[PDB]
């Protein structure tokens, strides 16, 4: 019973380039009175986890892997969903989509933490554990945006 | 195809180009990996703001991005492969310039198309973004020891 | 009109624009202040940079612009009202949007007139200006809960 | 009350504020956390300065600050409250106003007595300190749809 | 009068200044343009400030600002002219100067009345903007020739 | 006590931390007046980093810090007094060191507590506050001209 | 042809630039400072428009003139060697001249580069126009004449 | 006697001062070499930048700055003495407190004459100045192991 | 192997070996690379330097006495050391540099499992942070020589 | 020799700081921003130049004068109190007159820190001569002159 | 020869030097081309810096600097070639290095000249071009695969 | 000796004090901890730098740098000493001291040298080097109470 670090690493890429694809979605298609201040945010998004996604590679290349390099790969790879804007979407439904992508990467890092942390590769696991702490900040800072508790 | 149709299409294509810009600086080898590293990484960012400014350009004449991979690849004419034979310095870079000359060219019938539409502002973002794609065009050949237009 | 009396109603149609940009940011009340307030100090800048521009650039051709506010009230077609009743968020957003998209039109006009004439260097100025406007006439309208040709 | 004793109790006063400053954008929630979560950043800086500003010159004047915890709460008039029951953002907002509308007339009190014993250094460094007060009186009352003295 | 009917006048003269010092820049002729020209630049930023943190403060103590060319034209004691016949540097800076003593003169008077009514804040932000007037009629009757209060 | 309660502990010390850091600076006598006034500056803002840090990781895993004077004061195991003697620069340094040693402490069970908990996040994040402890303390006791464990 | 064009400016911009340093270098007169700081934002200006052109000529497969000699056989732009004294006016009417030439064949460039569809050459010569038109306008207004004088 | 004459005994003193500024960091010998050479370079930009502003103010009130050596060390009142018998950092630092002290008073002396005049520029001005002196007495004070007012 | 002030002090010995190094590299460099390598031993110079510190300063916080002379470094360094004597290429050059990177590598390995074991943290983090930018250099530098990271 | 040469100039420099000060605060005409901005940045030069003359007298154990009354005692350069309206020229020629009048003392300078094999204060003097001979060039363009004239 | 007749020598070289610079970074061709293109640009820049200061310093020695592409033509030693065959990267940086050593060898002679004359200040001005020009030499021999000297 | 095997030496020596440098900053005790940390810092950095420009500078002349600590060791005549017993602020900065006057004494055999072999470059670089050298003698020299050359 086992994926491993390289795996891991590279189901992220996938992860990352669907959820940097998505960020643009939210920021291009975002109406209302919170327009400037998410797209502003977006922005932000998509460095960080464009920065986090080029990060992962290049780990995963560190430890001899080969990252998914294509769009098909990353849509035949990744479990962050992503659906056409085709209805439109109120800023709320694009942040809870938001929100609930970075609660599956929250805790499939987790899960990659724990698998990293096994195998004894401290470099990883740690690389995950930064990431992780600025995923968890963003729940909590988006959530509070959605009048909600970081948990809920 | 309209302007809104043309722009679209190199949301597509831009998409599936920037993460070629990541294959290519993840998977090069060879002495000049440095060099082209850091090359690929301002390419991934310019091309990223070209992408991101395309995209915008289209909202701001009432049209709809693409948003996502599978549409990208649906609409894409910029062709992807995944790495699985190793590829030379000059493979990949032939296929970077390759790529770079079907947006030239296809920027080429955009300027055309945005021009017979009166869509001027479209037009000079175009013509802008083809001035880089040439100068790159030409640096990229003359590192691999061609003409611009050989 | 030719390329200077359109310039010169430019000048006096972004001055107009500049002092309802401070009447928004002045007068703007509700959850909002803070993110269009700053958006408002952003316009003031842009387009007290745009107005100098098409000053210079009238200036450059020969032009006389208007340099006083009679002259400004005279010939501008951006029209401005006292703040006199209290306004919602919303009613001066869409002032600000509708005066975007009078500017937006007119430079429209000007960028075909200026094509007509030759006169190269104020085409591509007002193509710059256009970009920027649909950019704005987009984000404003989206903040709105509109499509940007709504 | 002299300077001595009025510095020393604003010591105690934008300390209470500070974390009240904390409290606000630790637990706000609602469309403006961002917006307002980067203003009680600038809030917290701001008046961490004063408050530093005014030991400085209560240190210059021969004073002794207070500089604990303990101190800052048997001598301020600024009030806190433990977050037990969830608080709207206009509530969170009209404590900060109430807050700074406290902070504005004390100081106005500060003001007046500087004058009166001619200490002219801390009268001005009051006097820059409301003008910014009673800046974010306006700033923070206009996001609650209030004019700045309602 | 009173202290926000005195910054309202204030608005209403700073708009039409600011306008005057673009007139200036303009309009600018002989050797002196480009020292002249690049000091009108900073005189427009430091004037259109000084009038936002006019009418910012008039906001803060319950004002309502002039925010239309047309009051501002209504309420302003600062002249202007359109540029009809050419104007040498000097006429042209004499202006400047004329302008500049109008509003030093003025926030004098401002000044006084600022003290007579306690309004602390209103008072040292003239008393600044004073400073600044001064130095600037140091300087550009130094320019002239001239010595700043003849 | 759990991960949550751990940090709302150190969001009370560091709040009281930060206060004593105040004291030290503006207390401190001597000829490292000026070194270690600067020094305590830095540390103040690296502290109250630190202190926002711990609070935004405890908002982070559902927990609700401790946001009040009165809270921090029932609830921090770091120790304050009045600044009623004087204290040399020594007994200043002395009371900074134990303060460190003290966090340094409470925050090495906090790594093992956290390490308990699976909370890799708040681990990293303590480790790398008691990295900086650790230097410090070094740079203190070193200036007190005693090794770092002494 | 476009190549050509953007040959001789490659050309006409070295001359340009030397006859800017010429002009910072050898004034003299109570605008010596204003204007040798103008000078030297002329010469990175001028540079950098050269580097350009020579740029863009590369891009569209041409080979820029890359030798003095060649500048000098090409360029439209004349200099003469610093010999009499000269005001400060008369270095700037010099500097005005060669601005107005420098427009003027943009301006045919301009047509040029419309006519072959060189789209990308067109904006970048209108882009440098735009600049040379401002040049004119402030020297022209330095030495108290309007632009089209 | 008047503000011009204050103002330009300021300039005589400032520059007196400046140039004990450099004394005291050429000459300075011990342990505190580094932390007050490098505070002394800040004191030399600082009260340079203050001899400027008075010299300047002077200017803009029409008066005429003491100019040379001669008219400085005929006017001012802050004492110099060469630099014979070797000085301690103590020696050399009271002589700076001294200084400062003495700057302090006539500052006082000058904000009570330019009130007494209405030159609320100047006194705005002194005020200003007197405030960054304060703050150094109470530093330099602190260095050598004094109360700011003992 | 056993007390991280022991393995922090050899890795302070090492690191002044391999800055050496980088610089014997850079000095001696011919070919083509001369300038982009030249730059990037400018950068590997300063890194390693800046872990020499860390691992220094970190050692002192924890009580330990740093290795502070060459003669010092050169009984405790793992890191070896030849004078430029033959002429080398820019690959065997870039062989030793990655060899170097490797030992460091494997080393580091070493002193976070100690680290781990002694329970210190701190020291953990600092040497995964450092192994992180060692991993990072031994793909750009084997990718540089055609080669796999693993190779 | 190189100490008595030395401090001689950290005089000289002080009375030529004040009279920078002099010319930028009495200055009036057309010049006067351009010229205004040209006085701050010679005094701060002028003030580097002095601060690192003191320093390097002090390196080679020298005692440097640190009071107007030694400066006004020791200074070849010459001050006179503002009393009769001066032209932009007049103030001119006297900052040139000045940089001068510093030119050829550090060329004494240069040559006696030579002769005493001070090579330090020697390079020293030379970038402070290279800054004062460019200065030389600029304010006598300024006046109209050639650099030597 | 003498240093007036000796820099202006210079400003024709470095003038020719400078556009050979130009043509070796346009027209490079292989693996080389970027890490080559980027050195050409900093030696452009560098070169086109040590011309202004050598033509400066003749200024300031009250030389008259050749002015005009002519006049360097008819005065530089360092030999231009029109771009007409295609030359290898190795071919062009043999040419600079030659060039390089051109001017070493004639910076020399200067340095000689120039130090018989007691011209101090041109003296070190060109040992600081030939520490450079030296450490190119280098630089680029080692990128041809060669000792500096060989 | 020859240039060559001047500046080996002091590539030797270099590498020997900069590890020296790094002692003193280590393990350094007492008041003057930080000042002196700091300014070690400072002290690696500029004799690193050195000893970078020495190594290239030989590099240029077709030198051969000595690359390992053996060589170091073997060639240099800066003496290093473990740290075994504590030494005092005072003796530490006495042997660093002792070192800045073995590298002037050297670098004056070194300027000696330099001159007679006509190595222009070389000479210039030792000066400007020994110019920090004498500054820092000085500096550290009045630090511990004494004269540069005592």
């Amino acid at each position: 019973n086992s994926v491993d670090t390289k795996e891991f690493l590279n189901h992220q890429v996938a992860n990352l380039n669907v959820f940097t694809v998505k960020i643009h979605q939210i920021g291009w298609y975002m109406r209302g009175h919170n327009f400037f201040t998410l797209g502003e945010k977006m922005d932000d998004l998509y460095s960080e986890f464009g920065e986090q996604m080029d990060e992962v590679a290049e780990r995963l290349l560190a430890i001899g892997g080969s990252p998914f390099s294509t769009l098909k790969e990353f849509l035949e790879n990744a479990s962050v969903e992503e659906a056409p804007y085709t209805k439109p979407k109120t800023m709320d439904q694009l942040m809870e989509d938001l929100v609930g992508t970075l609660e599956l990467l929250r805790d499939e890092y987790k899960q990659g933490i724990e698998l990293t942390d096994k195998e004894g590769d401290d470099v990883t696991n740690d690389m995950l554990i930064a990431f992780k702490a600025s995923i968890d900040k963003h729940i909590w800072m988006f959530k509070a945006f959605l009048g909600k508790a970081p948990l809920e």
